């Protein structure tokens, strides 16, 4: 019920559309009034509970009430934009460290995620690349950080 919790759930809906860029930004500012482990625990805990609600056979999708894979990719997009956008120090290790302690989420779940339904191929190759991506940021601190440095490039233009 916590407003960043709602930004992030916002963020990471069961629409086809989004997150947009003010969606995002709107989960950033969460940040002054909460800790940024928090925020990433719960980005990760939306997308587990996403993967686990899902039917592992046609019999149980048969017997309870196929796009739970957007609000999976939606929340590695989350996961990224905060990587590359929170401030150095407290801030990032905070993110790295809520990912590490959780780590079979990418090297596992995500590594070997399979969307279930025509356009079931795309969908899962979209979400591991983006797994993957924020591997490598966490695997190549020096990456992240020039991947950082650069995001600042167009900063103060709005």
């Amino acid at each position: 019920s916590e407003p960043y919790q709602i930004d992030i759930r916002r963020a990471t809906n069961t629409d086809a559309w989004g997150p947009t860029p003010k969606h995002l930004a709107k989960v950033l500012r969460n940040r002054y009034q909460v800790p940024l482990y928090l925020m990433t625990e719960y980005t990760l805990k939306r997308l587990v509970d996403h993967i686990a609600t899902r039917p592992k056979n046609l019999y149980e999708k048969a017997r309870k009430d196929g796009s739970e894979w957007r609000v999976v990719l939606k929340c590695l997009v989350v996961i990224e934009f905060l990587l590359l956008n929170v401030d150095t120090g407290d801030e990032l290790n905070q993110i790295r460290s809520c990912l590490l302690t959780h780590k079979h989420i990418l090297t596992r779940e995500i590594a070997q995620f399979k969307v279930k339904f025509g356009k079931m191929e795309i969908h899962e190759r979209g979400i591991r690349k983006k797994g993957e991506l924020i591997l490598q940021y966490l695997e190549d601190s020096q990456f992240l950080k020039k991947e950082r440095a650069k995001n600042k490039k167009n900063a103060l233009e709005h």
